């Protein structure tokens, strides 16, 4: 028994949170694309047999309420719980449409003794977000269980990174993360899919401005995991 | 291709720090049975075929130091670079005899752009070492320079790391035991899983006072690798 039971009932609930336009007290700007990444997401998902469901703009207080609220609902029948957050960002913080939430408030709602039809069973954490203002200029060649086990956070970027969306296609990551489940989640454990989508945003990406500054930028991924078992979608 | 080569000349280097006395300056207690880990670490890595380089009792100007010259070397027939670094710690820090040292300062050293000869190549960076003060009560039943680097920790962000000053670390403990019984089948995300899975069933704290009994312990795999990582072939 290495790997997680995914033949529960159901794979699980997948909620995607999807912020766009901020308040204009924070005077941080729209993310443009994004929608492109929600719609991508719900798809992906679905397809994987996630129970998905889509919120947009919400502010502090309602991501910590819909976090609250799913947190409390029976998992009994559920193989897993996902959790896309899609926003502006800093080192352990992701922002509501009015301000800054921090990511262990919302995590902390499923640790494994407050959220227990999810203990023993993964926890994931999709987080496309900024990670500070750092940008990456690249280099050429061309029993009893720990609460805070069974949890993945997957990140757009490394600690102190800014992360890169495009206008068009969505953001470098959920972009790559989406192609990569499609082509592997039949075959694949998770972090190799993950280690894949690693490669493909380190690899095939690279920002273009007219501005120096911002051109020619490269970015990768950051798996973090506290996971016990082999992950495997299909069965 | 999906799999680093580590068909070069060599597995490459292997430095392990481990800093047991720490100076009066510092009010920081002795880690006792340390020692054990090393020793543990250094037979494991011998046997992956690595050049083990073992350092005691650095200050944090001998840990920079020694960092910045091994960073300074030609690992050009070399497949890979490990750093296992064994002291007192907190968040995004660790420990010289005489002193805190940022991770960061010691990792930018390998950043692809300023070890040349290490560009593509995995960087692994294991340790041991409290990341806060944090308890678990537990439950019931062109590329980025930022790439190829792996960070194994003993613990999740904020918590303490536990030792046993007879056995060794919970994590290095589980660790070495995991690379002998898997190195040769499983990826190393794999092995670092049943990592996890080992030090979060197996170990629970005991204590006479309740602050301190019955406590677990889950390690952290952070991963900005772009391939699988494989110790043989």
């Amino acid at each position: 028994d290495n790997s997680y039971k995914m033949d529960y009932p159901e794979m699980g609930l997948c909620i995607i949170i999807n912020n766009k336009n901020f308040h204009k007290s924070t005077g941080m700007t729209s993310r443009s694309g994004t929608d492109v990444d929600a719609a991508n997401l719900r798809e992906t998902f679905r397809n994987l047999k996630y129970e998905v469901r889509n919120k947009n703009d919400l502010t502090r207080e309602e991501i910590v309420e819909l976090m609250r609220d799913v947190s409390k609902e029976d998992h009994s029948k559920r193989s897993s719980f996902v959790c896309v957050l899609l926003s502006h960002g800093e080192e352990g913080i992701i922002f509501g449409t009015n301000g800054p939430v921090d990511l262990k408030k919302i995590t902390n709602f499923f640790r494994g003794d407050r959220c227990r039809s999810l203990t023993g069973k993964p926890k994931l954490f999709i987080i496309q977000a900024c990670r500070g203002t750092e940008l990456d200029c690249g280099i050429e060649t061309d029993h009893k269980i720990p609460v805070d086990a069974d949890f993945l956070y997957a990140y757009s970027t490394a600690p102190g990174y800014y992360s890169w969306r495009n206008s068009k296609d969505g953001s470098w990551f959920i972009q790559s993360l989406c192609a990569m489940l499609k082509q592997y989640a039949d075959k694949l454990e998770f972090m190799h899919i993950l280690t894949r989508v690693n490669r493909k945003v380190a690899t095939e990406f690279e920002s273009f401005s007219f501005d120096a500054t911002f051109h020619a930028k490269k970015q990768i991924p950051c798996i973090v995991s506290m996971l016990t078992k082999e992950l495997y979608f299909y069965h």
